[PDB]
């Protein structure tokens, strides 16, 4: 037996109940009968990977602990057999890097407006009121749906990938803090404003922990229309010295994020209408062979 908190009132639930309307891992798209609520449900098999569980059951304690903070994902509880634990979770639309990849191009700054207050808020929560510092941000991490809700994933929630590395991670200063996520949200919002990630030509891991020290952090470029609030948030968030790069408390006051906190903007249809037109319907187009082998 498992035990739902959803709709607002408390459900003791049989997992055989859920009607599975198949995989999404693994997670599975599952309906709750007794209510209509879509919900996503994580299996965490007894036998499987034990560093992957081991994540999983980090992920779910802290996500069990952030009931309060409506830009992480919510849990709606547990279910206990034998052999599984099935972990009830709030369906989302997509991760930000599906929706970079399906549109080929940008998103729209008023978007990552709304995406930036509710991703630094889900942060700072999770530093001021657990001591987690994610040390994963990046656009597969943040969540939207049709509802317009963009928050921050539990995959990786409780605390890397060489392309959003902070250069402190890379060669500290002083061998012997949140700001290297404070970067990575820099890099990830030039990624989904540009269409293009900023570190591209690179070929292997270490080439972009070359670029990330060596070169000038990566701008939004200048030319495209981005106001100037997000041209300077950007800026800040990749200030190559940590120590002078802000902190969650600093941002939460910076003009970007504090007109967006009451700007309207439907994020809800702009995420429907995306969906829609980047349907993939039909058009299908015969892959090319290789190019035979020639002597030069
Ligand atoms: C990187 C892509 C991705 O995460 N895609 C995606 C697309 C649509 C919904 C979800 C999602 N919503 N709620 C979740 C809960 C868990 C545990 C995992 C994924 C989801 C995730």
């Amino acid at each position: 037996t498992g035990y739902l908190t959803i709709g607002g009132q408390r459900y003791q639930a049989e997992i055989n109940d859920l009607e599975n309307l198949g995989e999404m891992g693994q997670v599975w798209k599952m309906r709750f009968r007794k209510t209509g609520h879509v919900i996503a449900v994580k299996q965490m098999r007894r036998s499987g990977n034990k560093e992957e569980n081991k994540r999983i059951l980090m992920d779910l304690d802290v996500v069990l602990k952030s009931h309060d903070c409506p830009y992480i994902v919510q849990c709606f509880g547990t279910f206990i057999t034998n052999t599984d634990v099935f972990i009830a979770m709030e369906l989302m639309g997509t991760s930000a890097e599906k929706l970079k990849k399906r549109m080929q191009g940008p998103i729209p700054e008023r978007i990552l407006g709304k995406m930036t207050v509710a991703i630094v808020k889900a942060l700072y929560y999770l530093k001021e009121k657990h001591g987690v510092i994610h040390r994963d941000v990046k656009p597969s991490n943040i969540l939207l749906d049709e509802r317009g809700q963009i928050k921050l994933c539990d995959f990786g929630i409780s605390g890397g990938c060489a392309a959003y590395m902070a250069p402190e991670r890379i060669d500290p200063p002083d061998p012997t803090d949140i700001r290297a996520d404070v970067w990575s949200l820099g890099i990830s919002l030039v990624e989904l404003a540009t269409g293009q990630f900023p570190y591209k030509n690179c070929k292997t891991d270490f080439e972009v922990l070359t670029k990330v020290l060596q070169e000038e952090p990566p701008l939004l470029p200048g030319h495209m229309g981005f106001s100037g609030d997000f041209q300077s948030f950007v800026k800040d968030c990749l200030t190559k010295d940590h120590r002078k790069r802000p902190k969650y408390n600093k941002l939460l006051e910076h003009s970007f994020i504090k007109r967006y906190e009451t700007l309207e903007v439907d994020v809800a249809s702009w995420f429907k209408d995306v969906m829609a037109k980047t349907e993939s319907p039909t058009s299908g187009v015969l892959s090319q062979p290789h190019l035979p082998f020639f002597r030069h």
